[PDB]
C-alpha cells in the first residue's frame, strides 16, 4: 500500500497517493469533483475523480458500482477508461471514498468554437468508441459535445458512458417523448445532431422544452408516415403527432446547403424518426464520409458485459462491499 497524503481543493478534501502530484481543480458536480494531475510513474497527466458521496444512498452505491464496473471494462482508444482506481481506506469498514483516474483530455468538443476534414475525424472516433460500447451491449444514452473529450491533436473520447446512469437537444425523439424501449439507435440520433451542428456552428434542435423539441425535430424529418405510426403504442404520444398538423420532410441538401454532400448523405440516415430504419455504429464507419479513416481491420468490439446487476435491488452495504471487490481486484492496464 503507497503513502497518501491530503489538501483542500475548493470546499473539498481530497486524499490521494503520494505518485499523484499538483492536484489543479478542473471541475464538478453532485457526481464528483475532478483535479488534473501528474502520475510520477509515467510522466504523464492524469485526472482524477472523487466521487463525491459514493455510499450517501442505495442509488448512490448502485452508481458507484456502475460507474466503477463500466469502468473497469471500457478498453479502447475512443473510450475513457481506468488507469488506477483508489481508496484511502484500509478496510471494507472504513469504506466510504472512491478515486478514480485515467488520462487527462485537454478540452471537450462544446468549447470547440469547423471545417470537413475535422467533422470527419471526429465523427469517425466517436462512431469507432460507440461501436465498440454497443458491442458490449451498452447503450450511452446522453451523448452530447460536453461529454466527448478531445485533445490539440484531436484524439477523442467518449466520457461517462453506460448503463443506466441543454443535453435535450441532442435527444433522439423516441426517449424524449418516453416511447420507453428504445434501442442503441438512440446514441446514433445524438451523432447526428453532434455532427449537424460542428459543421453548421448552430445546434441542430434547441428545443425550449420536450414539446418544442419535437417540434423542431418534425420540422426537419417529416411527420411519421402511417409505418411509424402504427409502432406507436401510446396514443396519448401517438394521438399528439396526429394532432400536429401534417409537416414534410426537407431535402438535408438545403438545410445543410454548401456542406459536403457525402455529410449531408450521413445525416440523413442517423436522423430518422424511426429507430428501426437508424443506421447504426457499425455501418456508418463503413460509410463513404470516412474513407480517409475506414478501416475495418482497426475498429474493435468488446468483451461480452455482465450488466445483471442491474436488474438487483440491494442493499446501501451489499452494493459498498461489492465496489470494494472491485477496487480490491483491480488490474492496472499495462
Ligand atoms: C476514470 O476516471 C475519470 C477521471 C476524470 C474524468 N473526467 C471528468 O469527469 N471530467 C469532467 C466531466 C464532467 C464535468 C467536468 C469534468 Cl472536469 C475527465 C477525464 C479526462 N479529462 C478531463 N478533462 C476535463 C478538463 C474536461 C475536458 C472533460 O472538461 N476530464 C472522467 C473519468
Amino acid at each position: 500500500r503507497p503513502t497518501f497524503y491530503r489538501q483542500e481543493l475548493n470546499k473539498t478534501i481530497w486524499e490521494v497517493p503520494e505518485r499523484y502530484q499538483n492536484l489543479s481543480p478542473v471541475g464538478s458536480g453532485a457526481y464528483g469533483s475532478v483535479c488534473a494531475a501528474f502520475d510520477t510513474k509515467t510522466g504523464h497527466r492524469v485526472a482524477v475523480k472523487k466521487l463525491s458521496r459514493p455510499f450517501q444512498s442505495i442509488i448512490h452505491a448502485k452508481r458507484t458500482y456502475r460507474e466503477l464496473r463500466l469502468l473497469k471494462h471500457m478498453k479502447h482508444e475512443n473510450v475513457i477508461g481506468l488507469l488506477d482506481v483508489f481508496t484511502p481506506a484500509r478496510s471494507l469498514e472504513e469504506f466510504n471514498d472512491v478515486y478514480l483516474v485515467t488520462h487527462l483530455m485537454g478540452a471537450d468538443l462544446n468549447n470547440i468554437v469547423l471545417t470537413d476534414d475535422h467533422v470527419q475525424f471526429l465523427i469517425y472516433q466517436i462512431l469507432r468508441g460507440l461501436k465498440y460500447i454497443h458491442s458490449a451491449d451498452i447503450i450511452h444514452r446522453d451523448l452530447k459535445p460536453s461529454n466527448l473529450a478531445v485533445n490539440e491533436d484531436c484524439e477523442l473520447k467518449i466520457l461517462d458512458f453506460g448503463l443506466a446512469r441543454a443535453t435535450r437537444w441532442y435527444r433522439a425523439p423516441e426517449i424524449m417523448l418516453n416511447w420507453m424501449h428504445y434501442n442503441q439507435t438512440v446514441d446514433i440520433w445524438s451523432v447526428g445532431c453532434i455532427m449537424a451542428e460542428l459543421l453548421t456552428g448552430r445546434t441542430l434542435f434547441p428545443g425550449t422544452d420536450h414539446i418544442d423539441q419535437l417540434k423542431l425535430i418534425l420540422r426537419l424529418v417529416g411527420t411519421p408516415g402511417a409505418e411509424l405510426l402504427k409502432k406507436i403504442s401510446s396514443e396519448s404520444a401517438r394521438n399528439y403527432i396526429q394532432s400536429l398538423a401534417q409537416m414534410p420532410k426537407m431535402n438535408f441538401a438545403n438545410v445543410f446547403i454548401g456542406a459536403n454532400p457525402l455529410a449531408v448523405d450521413l445525416l440523413e440516415k442517423m436522423l430518422v424518426l424511426d429507430s428501426d430504419k437508424r443506421i447504426t455504429a457499425a455501418q456508418a464507419l463503413a460509410h463513404a464520409y470516412f474513407a480517409q479513416y475506414h478501416d475495418p481491420d482497426d475498429e474493435p468490439v468488446a468483451d461480452p458485459y455482465d450488466q445483471s446487476f442491474e436488474s438487483r435491488d440491494l442493499l446501501i452495504d451489499e452494493w459498498k462491499s461489492l465496489t470494494y471487490d472491485e477496487v480490491i481486484s483491480f488490474v492496472p492496464p499495462p
